[PDB]
């Protein structure tokens, strides 16, 4: 009884297109599809903040993510900075986590922002959500 | 007494050009600057190999550096694939560490590779290097 373990130390990455209107999501790696529950054809093409909705059904963002962090981020991209929070995030079975997300743009050919990187550290959390 | 800890897990990463000649190195993390001992201003625009020689200072390739998976990374960029191995690499001091890497390639707005992802996973080793 000591198996199916990792090989390199859980990180969690995600990288979106900053041309593309909407930062759509076009790659993760199989730790946010191993932590999030998210497989990644779920959430190819669709924007990160699809986790700020607790649970695949969700409508819209749950009450208690903390509206000002979710402006920082807007604030960032939009400035094309590098963004460093903590916000409140859902996996697909509806577990709360709190997500502290480094975002750091990256740069091609034409000094133009064409790719963004988000790594992601989710922490287990025993908020309460009612 | 303990502190100076660190806020999120030690993810080792960088990101380079895939469009100027020999992946240039665009981006470092400071996990990687901290488990290597190479700063930022040091590394961009060179090219990651230097880790494979012996200190900052060796301009050729340390022998016990596997020279067959280092010709394994080379296929993979050169097909537009992913690369996932396991490498001797070296700190800026010297020491050795296996480096289980992974490279992962970044489609442009185009159907062009513009950047590759390299998530370092270093580990110590007592290796026997004479
Ligand atoms: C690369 C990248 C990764 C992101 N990852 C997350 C994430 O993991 N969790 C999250 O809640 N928001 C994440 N975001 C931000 C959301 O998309 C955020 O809500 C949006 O960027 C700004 O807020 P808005 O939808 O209200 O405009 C990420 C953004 C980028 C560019
Ligand atoms: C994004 C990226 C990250 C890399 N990181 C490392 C690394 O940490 N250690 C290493 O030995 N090689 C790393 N490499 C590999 C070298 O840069 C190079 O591609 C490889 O040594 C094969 O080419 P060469 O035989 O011309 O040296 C990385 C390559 C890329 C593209």
């Amino acid at each position: 009884p000591v198996g199916n373990l990792l090989h390199t130390a859980p990180c969690s990455f995600v990288v979106t297109d900053a041309v593309e209107p909407d930062q759509p999501i076009i790659y993760v790696n199989t730790v946010f599809e191993m932590v999030t529950g998210y497989r990644a054809e779920e959430v190819l093409g669709r924007n990160c903040r699809f986790l700020q909705c607790r649970g695949p059904f969700a409508k819209r963002r749950h009450p208690l993510v903390d509206s000002m962090v979710v402006s920082e981020i807007r604030k960032c991209i939009d400035e094309g900075i590098e963004f460093q929070g903590e916000l409140l995030n859902f996996r697909k079975d509806g577990s709360p986590l709190m997500n502290r997300l480094r975002l750091t743009p990256i740069y091609g050919d034409d000094d133009t922002i064409t790719h963004i990187i988000g790594i992601q550290f989710f922490i287990e959390t025993d908020i309460d959500l009612g």
